[PDB]
């Protein structure tokens, strides 16, 4: 869930607060995406978007009544590492993964101010 995706990227990058600093940024970092990535950080967002459309797909994810966005999985973070738990259930493991997989990514990309709060009209 949100929740645990903000904590991740804090756990990676400790000055940051993530739904501020990752949402509305370039083309796909936020809610939905399209057209070409305006640079590695969005790039990073595409991946995951496209990762959790791939969720949706699972035979897992169809039994629960809520997205991954709502759907809770547990994670530790320690000494700025993520590990995802065995303790989650297929659905939840496989968001878990493209949320650790994000943090990551965002943490050794540079971060363009000038991509911030982006005009829908590059995308
Ligand atoms: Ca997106
Ligand atoms: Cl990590």
């Amino acid at each position: 869930a949100l929740w645990q995706f903000n904590g991740m990227i804090k756990c990676k990058i400790p000055s940051s607060e993530p739904l501020l600093d990752f949402n509305n940024y370039g083309c796909y970092c936020g809610l939905g995406g399209s057209g070409t990535p305006v640079d590695d950080l969005d790039r990073c967002c595409q991946t995951h978007d496209n990762c959790y459309m791939q969720a949706m797909k699972l035979d897992s994810c169809k039994v629960l009544v809520d997205n991954p966005y709502t759907n809770n999985y547990s994670y530790s973070c320690s000494n700025n590492e993520i590990t995802c738990s065995s303790e989650n259930n297929a659905c939840e493991a496989f968001i878990c993964n493209c949320d650790r997989n994000a943090a990551i990514c965002f943490s050794k990309v540079p971060y363009n101010k000038e991509h911030k709060n982006l005009d829908m009209k590059n995308c």
